[PDB]
């Protein structure tokens, strides 16, 4: 298992544009298109990523090179935050692709603000970090792909995903 399988597992893949579970325009493995409420707009965003007139359609081929550049780009912004790269650099393997995933769906931003996690995770309380990052938003709207997340920080292991 990796990152990549991974998100790919948490994510799905769809080859034509769909609303996300907050009812933003997608498309591919997650890569998000617009926030505005206009189907047009996220047509037109859809046409800039990909260099060609889609229609709102994408090959599988397109969808994956989006998904490089969305794991790539979480990663690179991880390691210029200056909130999120001694928390990154604290943690083995598995768990620096679980706050990859964290990023990757919320932003980096968003993630930053658990101040209070990367706190206890930073300093491995591995249970404690587990029950904070369960009081969030994040949690209560996306309780199954939040559950598998918070249990990679716990254990250190990838069993929430086989
Ligand atoms: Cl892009
Ligand atoms: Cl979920």
């Amino acid at each position: 298992m990796n990152i990549f399988e991974m998100l790919r597992i948490d994510e799905g893949l769809r080859l034509k544009i769909y609303k996300d579970t907050e009812g933003y325009y997608t498309i591919g493995i997650g890569h998000l298109l617009t926030k505005s409420p206009s189907l047009n707009a996220a047509k037109s965003e859809l046409d800039k990523a990909i260099g060609r007139n889609t229609n709102g359609v994408i090959t599988k081929d397109e969808a994956e090179k989006l998904f490089n550049q969305d794991v790539d780009a979480a990663v690179r912004g991880i390691l210029r935050n200056a909130k999120l790269k001694p928390v990154y650099d604290s943690l083995d393997a598995v768990r620096r692709a679980a706050l990859i995933n964290m990023v990757f769906q919320m932003g980096e931003t968003g993630v930053a603000g658990f101040t209070n996690s990367l706190r206890m995770l930073q300093a491995k309380r591995w249970d404690e970090a587990a029950v904070n990052l369960a009081k969030s938003r994040w949690y209560n709207q996306t309780p199954n792909r939040a559950k598998r997340v918070i249990t990679t920080f716990r254990t250190g292991t990838w069993d929430a995903y086989k």
